[PDB]
């Protein structure tokens, strides 16, 4: 449907265009520089036509991008510059080659360039990465997680605990690089008490401003309508004795958490005196049992997820078949709502069933991102990098299984009225061009506009701010949103790989939101989204791992297409291609990968021989004893 | 054909007993002692109605036996006893449900319970050869290897030797631990000069003894008929002429080799003070360039295969390609001698078809393990332990994919003068009794009488010794022949896993094949086969894999049989049982194989500790120093 790609494409900019100008008018405007400026204010450089900030974004290179934001941010805008470099000379190629039996020999010839190309591509993109990486952490400055370690599930004593089981051991084992340790503690319950007091105070806070504006009564238990089973006309002195007897029970709660054995979980924080030793102790074996004494790398206190250290490590494999049970319930239950986009992608009626599908599909896969995120947080990681990580692979397999795959049988047996697949799959193009178009370049000319982050910024200040100095800690720019970027990213990935040789109609569109994208997630990374964890882009064997995924499902795909049409024999060459593309992989993984997963001991003695000869009074003993404690114990 | 396979067996019985006669006849006769006693003689035990061998070889049990042999013989020996735990019950069991729709159903059920048993077994015998290993090699006496690492892969420097950069590079990342190191020397053409001189003076003992014996003149130069053109009447003074020579040549390329800095491979034998500096050293990425200062452990020297670490790390590739090329060539050409074994498989005709193939067969794979070994010797492992590993591992790769596939294949089709393999393939039970048997039951029986080490050390002694105290030399038991024990044993499991739920009449022998191999190389070990290397087992996970890969095999082709007959439905469990199996070895190699392929850091501390405390003046630098030299340079 050729006009309906052309209404949908022209809404779609108009809606672009409106954004782009609604952005403008907010910018200029000065009060709520405080969130279209979250960074150059937390990093304390700022106080107090239009569309030129696209090429001023492109100012600033690398190097200082990678000081100013982080290497995990920088490598994740480089993924659309990645996803650009491939897409780019096929996109061409396949133009050229399809606009001026022979089909079918000349559609396995395209698909050799591309998987070559694509190949060389990820192989170039992650040696750049990886000698990046390597630079970055040699340039580091100094952070506690490098000399610190996770020992996991420390075997049970009956009279030794597990502060005295861990010192004794360490100190056999690693004799003159042992410095300190800490234990890990459950205060889960205090975290909880402590979260429902600010809650509780946030309340009073606004309903003393509410009752200093207007001197009236209000009797909304909670509620307004059907509330608690109470009047509350004042309220104020009910929230000053919860906001007191909270407290009493937060004291309490640690005065019991500080001295209760029980609390203590049989795992620890081990830290040395170099990095050499740290290194050391992350990659060895510890003891005969696998299962005990397990060790790995420690996150760094801003990103260790304490909720979950407190899960005993025993029950991490029934968490994680419930986890996969579950994700199988929310896969299967999934179809119907996209079958029903499908349904309603059968003149009045030609606009609507050209658009209206890609937005009911956004709006119907807008909190997955949270529910998958809420999966993974329930089956314990101990760090955000790691739940991100997670949550991503669970929305890219959720995203093929249904989306994509999902979609297309169910569209093609909506359209069928033997195998008609054959003609079937590449029909569903125009649905996907209306998908991407909707939910790429509409989808992010909205998102750099951060309405729901501006209304909660003006609410913040219209109704809980009560004096200064606390609107710093109102804005809260938020994270770069990996689990979301990521997944949607490899989705277009795959989707172009696939309908490359078939459907070259794709391609221009995914180029533009390429492009698109990159633009406006720089200027995102110069003066907003700043990071909650630095990890040193430990997610790019992941990246190119669900690369070589997609290469592998288009492959497939091609061949099932190719194998419908008589005398194809396009088999001895597309059962071939998977096999390279494995091979490559391969060869990719063990020549690259272990600057990704392993601390080469060399570059340890240099940069703590570096950091040495730079401090050589630096009391790293004290530097390290008191972090990695709580944030709840300050 | 039952009447054949009954007479295969009767003379194949008697011709054991025939064997186990001459045995007995030859091991009471005091002058071949020598041979038949190679242990007790080397370990330096002894000097200068016949059944009860048997049973004899049940006393000592396995403490005893591992102290006396090895670990790496007693496990050897495990894997028969294994082979009775794994089809002693599934043959009764599957007996007693053949002998009294649902043969299908039933079939299935079977087959989940094989898996389940095997599965089951593996698991235990897996765990128990694991702590065996831990225990001995905690209980292992002093040993060179345990302190030192082969770096391989030095970075080439203009300006500096490779034994400069080596000690700096570890002096600087391995202070306080890093002892000693040994520059790998190329002296292959040095080790064939000497071994042509050792040969040569063999030929002119042997002639000078023969001159001795007997005054006459000889005149065949090398081959009597068509010689060298020459006469060489005497050719005694030709021989010490060419001894003279040889010497000087000798001498000559000592001088070269010694001095030449380009038979200095990029190489080295790095020795530390402590196992526990070792083995943080063995498992860490050392540098930035995972192909640089690459490491692993160092074999003990008198496994070290020295002729090989003259080959460049960078050709490794080239030559693994080049090994893969000609094994398919080899695998490709190797049909036709087997398919013409299945031709000659087609009363006077029916005893001969009915025993031909076996012993054909039998020859034609003597000199195999000879062509693997020589293959792998080619491309460099620089240790026998790992050349045998691979040897045996390409064995059992071509055993299935020829002799038993192919041999099945091909019968199939002579057999069928659509697709009648459902019926085809059991049917070559007959094929495989036989060459089971032989190859089993009379090989193993004729395996005992060691004839053609008997033979060459009766030649030795009637024309090689000349005087006393050279028979020790001329004593060599050989190896346990792990490189045709392995595979031979893992064809058999294949098979009977492959053929028990079809066709349970091939269990009974594989049974007592088991049985008469464990009994056999029991007092072969006990008695002969003094072992080349001590491994601590490392081959078991190879051999667990393999195992498991044969259950796969298993489940594979039964559901290919039952999936002939209309109405199965055999698929949605078929399918399931080797997700199963996966699974299950996946488990047990997160769970144990860490034990074989990883040295725990406390284990080492603590043998260290107990070595430093029996002897605190223990020169290890003096120890080690003059170690790992080469075996030409003393």
């Amino acid at each position: 449907t050729l006009q309906d790609i052309g209404v949908s494409a022209g809404i779609n900019i108009l809606s672009a265009f409106v954004f782009f100008i609604i952005f403008a008018v907010l910018r200029l405007q000065p009060f709520n520089d405080r969130v279209y400026f979250s960074k150059w204010y937390l990093k304390g450089l700022r106080s107090s036509k239009f569309l030129n900030w696209m090429p001023e974004a492109l100012k600033m290179p690398e190097p200082e991008l990678i000081d100013h934001a982080g290497l995990d941010s920088v490598v994740y805008l480089r993924i659309y510059w990645l996803g650009l470099k491939i897409f780019t000379p096929i996109a061409v190629l396949a133009w050229a080659v399809l606009v001026p039996s022979m089909r079918f020999w000349t559609h396995i010839v395209m698909a050799y360039a591309f998987t070559i190309w694509t190949c060389y591509v990820l192989m170039k993109e992650y040696e750049t990465i990886a000698n990046m990486r390597l630079q970055f952490v040699a340039s580091e400055a100094r952070r506690p997680d490098q000399f610190t370690v996770l020992v996991r599930n420390v075997p049970p004593d009956a009279d030794e605990s597990v502060s005295e089981l861990v010192e004794h051991f360490f100190l056999v084992n690693h004799p003159d690089h042992y410095l300190t340790h800490q234990v890990v503690c459950n205060a889960n319950k205090l975290a909880d008490l402590v979260k429902k007091k600010k809650k509780l105070q946030n309340w009073l806070d606004y309903y003393q401003l509410k009752y200093a504006r207007n001197n009236s009564q209000r009797i909304m238990v909670k509620l307004g309508f059907l509330g608690l089973w109470g009047q509350k006309v004042d309220a104020i002195e009910h929230y000053i004795a919860e906001i007191d007897k909270i407290s009493k029970e937060i004291s309490k709660e640690r005065e019991e958490v500080v001295n209760d054995p029980k609390a203590i979980m049989p795992a620890a924080f081990v830290s040395f005196k170099t990095r050499w030793a740290a290194a050391v102790c992350a990659q060895t074996q510890q003891t005969r049992n696998p299962t005990q004494w397990l060790t790995e790398w420690a996150p760094e206190p801003r990103d260790v997820f304490w909720s979950n250290l407190a899960i005993p490590y025993v029950s991490l494999t029934v968490r994680r078949l419930i986890m996969h049970v579950a994700f199988f319930f929310l896969t299967f239950f999934f179809i119907v709502p996209i079958a029903f986009v499908q349904s309603l992608a059968t003149f009045m009626k030609s606009v609507i069933q050209g658009f209206l599908p890609g937005i009911a599909l956004k709006l119907f896969l807008a909190f997955l991102p949270s529910i998958l995120m809420i999966m993974s947080k329930f089956e314990g990681f101990t760090s955000i990098s790691s739940l991100e990580r997670r949550a991503a692979f669970r929305y890219y397999i959720f995203n093929l299984v249904n989306v994509f795959l999902a979609s297309v049988i169910a569209g093609a047996a909506f359209e069928q009225l033997p195998k008609t697949i054959g003609v079937a799959i590449p029909m569903k193009a125009t649905f996907f061009i209306t998908y991407i178009m909707v939910d790429g370049w509409a989808g992010v000319a909205g998102e750099i506009l951060m309405l729901k982050p501006l209304i909660m910024f003006h609410l913040k200040n219209a109704f809980l701010v009560k004096t200064d100095k606390d609107r710093e800690e109102a804005m809260d720019p938020g994270s770069i949103g990996f689990n979301t970027g990521e997944p949607r990213i490899q989705l277009y990935f795959l989707l172009g790989l696939v309908y490359a040789p078939v459907t070259p109609m794709l391609l221009p569109f995914i180029l533009v939101f390429f492009a698109l994208a990159y633009i406006v997630y720089r200027h995102q990374i110069i003066n907003v989204y700043n990071q909650e964890y630095e990890s040193a882009a430990a997610f790019w064997p992941d990246v190119h791992g669900r690369v070589i995924a997609a290469l592998v499902i288009s492959q497939l795909l091609l061949m099932g297409l190719l194998g419908t049409k008589h005398a194809a024999l396009a088999a001895p060459f597309l059962i071939a291609l998977p096999v390279l593309t494995i091979g490559f992989h391969h060869f990719c993984k063990g020549r690259y990968e272990p600057a990704f997963i392993r601390y080469p001991l060399q570059e340890a003695m240099m940069k703590d021989t570096l950091e040495t000869a730079r401090e050589p009074n630096l009391n790293l003993k004290g530097y390290l004893q008191n972090a990695y404690v709580h944030p709840v114990f300050k």
